[PDB]
């Protein structure tokens, strides 16, 4: 919903136009178990630079996102989002189950 | 409801966008005995690729028909849906009648 595509008209996922550093690293790229997001290139793609074009698959649901992800960092939630040993990895497997 | 035309302006049902394998096989034709919905391509119209415009005889009753869905999966709803011997196939055809 934030990021921007490198390529205009269609919106691949290989296209991210992630703002790189001047070293070349991007400056952002982003973490999963940390909350916090990736930072992505300004949309303009006017002449004389490269022409980068916003996302044109996201929903209308950037409010929601946001609320959840500051629920996630809540230490009030731990019950629910960082239980003790149900906690679940990227891939979807955690150290018990429900019996 | 779900299922896009893979031709914009018409929603003829046999025109269904669905997901195709790499083999030419849909990835899931759908069932009806079953409650599986079918898989369908993702709406898209923009350059590059094809134009997918979903279907515009939709209802507003998305919500309804998922409940159901749900219900006719409920094996506390045997003696309603799936009653022995006055379970309806497909063509409205039944073992028994009322008497």
């Amino acid at each position: 919903e934030i990021s921007t595509h490198y390529v205009q008209g269609s919106h691949s996922e290989e296209n991210e136009a992630l703002l790189l550093g001047e070293d070349g690293n991007p400056v952002q790229k982003g973490d999963s178990l940390k909350v916090v997001p990736p930072i992505y290139m300004p949309h303009t793609q006017a002449q004389g630079a490269t022409k980068i074009y916003l996302s044109n698959r996201g929903k209308n649901i950037r409010k929601p996102l946001e609320g959840l992800a500051s629920l996630l960092k809540d230490p009030r939630y731990e019950f629910l989002f960082n239980a003790d040993d149900w906690s679940v990895n990227l891939d979807g497997k955690t150290n018990k189950d429900l019996d």
